[PDB]
């Protein structure tokens, strides 16, 4: 059975979908990963994966995403556009070969894709890469019963601040809400509808949403075959082997989020005088808003500076004591299901929540409290490193490690959900 997947194409999007289709080939399905150009330009290594890696162009003007932060509200719909058109033709060209295509695993983001699927005589299935707490209130923003402290169904009490962040955005605040609010326009219409969560994470909402369609919780994902892009692993490793138990604060803001030269200084300093030894991934083009000599000299006492690294094999080394983190989907899940307790520096659209979840529902992290000045950092640092709050944290993220592991081995909650879908195409 061949299987076509479509992520979103920014490395929160592709990775997920990477993982559930790594985890779709062990079990025997063909599989078929579509990207852009763009993306296309950044994989370095795919030949151990054995997936067919098929390229359509990024359908607007020449990083993908950068491009489109210029005007989101355009550029969003005409890389809408151009992704159907592309997306069709490419379909009929593997409609040539067999084995033939029999379903279209798609970005929840893109749910105009579903119609492609069905024109194209597929099964669709919408990949959800955020949380169902996160998720319903995109769905609530459809309904129109919220806008842009707030109660919402089987959610925890929000200040204003928990909300997903859009003001950020300025002048694509308007379609980055829409682009959220739409994931669930057509629904009813899905073939399968697919979350990178586990059950046991959220109860509730998950049996809300169980109620008003059926969802396959299919999380966490992620599990060599495991990275497309450069990571740097070498280096990261061999380093992170020279440090001891919970010595060490992993340090990353994903792969979008960008932090003023101002905000750097900060987050510097307040690394250096904690004394604590630190892993800081700085993607390369941000490299240049750090102090002048941070990389080169200052940072080499007790710190890595990279611009890359294997972040599930980083959160999984033992000497790995928290993680400071701008509180993306996956940097939750994957600390959550590592058992690693975190920082939370959360930036825009759902890291906002997600940080909410972190510390007051799954309280396996300490948030910061704005710029975030470096004392603040230092206090947290200080929290989860050395208080016996910190100890807390740490046995917390421990019992969520444990249900993560329940729920992806055999006889749990993720695993009878993927044996579901997959029965379910034979
Ligand atoms: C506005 C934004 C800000 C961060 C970067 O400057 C990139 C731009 C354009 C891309 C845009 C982000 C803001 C976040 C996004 C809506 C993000 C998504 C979040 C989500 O749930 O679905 C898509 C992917 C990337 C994104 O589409
Ligand atoms: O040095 C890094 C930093 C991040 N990641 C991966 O990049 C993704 C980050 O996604 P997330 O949802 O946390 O935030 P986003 O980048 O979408 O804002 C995840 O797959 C991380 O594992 C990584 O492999 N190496």
């Amino acid at each position: 059975i061949h299987i076509l997947a479509f992520p979103f194409p920014a490395k929160g999007h592709i990775n997920p979908l990477l993982h559930l289709c790594n985890r779709l080939a062990s079990k025997g399905f063909k599989i078929t990963l579509i990207t852009t150009v763009s993306t296309l330009k950044s994989v370095k290594t795919s030949k151990a994966n054995g997936i067919d890696i098929e390229s359509i162009p990024d359908g607007i003007p020449q990083q993908i995403i950068t491009v489109m932060e210029m005007n989101m509200e355009l550029y969003f719909k005409q890389f809408k556009a151009s992704a159907i058109e592309n997306t069709t033709k490419l379909i009929q060209k593997l409609k040539t070969k067999n084995p033939l295509p029999k379903v279209l695993i798609y970005d929840s983001s893109m749910p105009w894709i579903l119609e492609v699927a069905h024109e194209q005589g597929l099964l669709g299935a919408s990949f959800f890469t955020q949380p169902c707490s996160v998720s319903a209130i995109y769905y609530h923003m459809l309904q129109g019963t919220i806008k842009l402290m707030v109660s919402l169904p089987y959610l925890p009490l929000l200040e204003i601040k928990d909300l997903p962040g859009v003001q950020q955005f300025e002048d694509n605040s308007e379609a980055v809400a829409e682009l959220l609010a739409d994931q669930f326009s057509n629904i009813d219409d899905v073939d399968y509808v697919l979350f990178n969560t586990f059950d046991a994470l959220e109860i509730e909402v998950v049996n809300w949403m169980g109620s008003k369609w059926p969802i396959l919780t299919v999380g966490p994902t992620a599990p060599s075959i495991n990275y497309l892009f450069e990571t740097n692993t070498e280096v990261c490793m061999k380093w992170l082997d020279q440090r001891e138990i919970d010595t060490v604060i992993y340090v990353s803001f994903g792969s979008l989020a960008s932090l003023t030269e101002e905000q750097m200084e900060q987050v510097s300093q307040a690394l250096i005088r904690s004394n604590c030894y630190f892993l800081w991934v700085v993607r390369e083009e941000e490299e240049n808003k750090l102090p002048k000599d941070f990389k080169e000299t200052t940072s080499k006492k007790k710190g890595l500076v990279i611009n890359w690294c294997p972040q599930l094999d980083v959160l999984a080394h033992k000497s790995v004591a928290c993680f400071m983190t701008h509180c993306g989907w996956n940097s939750t899940l994957e600390a959550l299901c590592s058992g690693v307790p975190m920082i939370c520096m959360p930036q825009w659209a759902d890291q906002t929540t997600n940080a909410k979840l972190i510390e007051h529902v799954w309280k396996i992290g300490v948030g910061v409290n704005k710029i975030v000045k470096r004392e603040e950092i230092e206090d947290c640092i200080r929290q989860v490193i050395e208080s016996e709050r910190g100890k807390e944290l740490k046995r917390n993220a421990i019992k969520w490690k444990e249900l993560a592991k329940e729920a992806v081995s055999e006889g749990g909650s993720s695993c009878n959900n993927i044996q579901e879908f997959s029965s379910s195409l034979l």
